[PDB]
């Protein structure tokens, strides 16, 4: 399956380039271990916020290219953890 | 687009594409400083593609040399007393 590792203090994100009107899924769950939750922020080609999350353990947020360009998927770990967070995650496009 | 970029800051911006395509960078320092800028591009595998030390504008275009990501950034590394000011434009074709 897909995830990422976030490390203390740390954002890992990705992308994906859209035309507009297509629609766009991100399903996320933080992964077995000591963390619970991770903040999520979803952004688009001229930095609208799209959805911003905190705190969350799991999620699903489905939307619609309101523009033509790449749209930016971001996770963030915002302790000081020991070891990093692992999220398990996929973006649909269409 | 405008972005401030403060002293001692770096701001990016990314496009992902596929590999031959067509990437244009227009952009021209309008506030700050000396107005001037480091500008670095960087593809998906960690290559650098374009690197300008102070420059004050300029139009460019580069072909992805492979499928995905590109970060496109300014980086301000005067100790200013107000940030940066660049106008810029990122074409895809």
């Amino acid at each position: 399956g897909y995830f990422v590792s976030i490390d203390a203090h740390a954002e890992e994100c990705f992308f994906e380039r859209v035309t507009s009107g297509t629609k766009m899924g991100l399903i996320f769950e933080v992964a077995e271990g000591g963390f619970l939750d991770i903040d999520v922020e979803i952004t688009g080609p001229d930095n609208k916020g799209i959805y911003k999350g905190d705190r969350e353990s799991s999620g699903k947020y489905t939307f619609a290219a309101h523009m033509d360009g790449t749209y930016k998927f971001c996770f963030s770990n915002r302790m000081s953890t020991m070891t990093p967070k692992i999220v398990m995650f996929t973006i649909d496009i269409g």
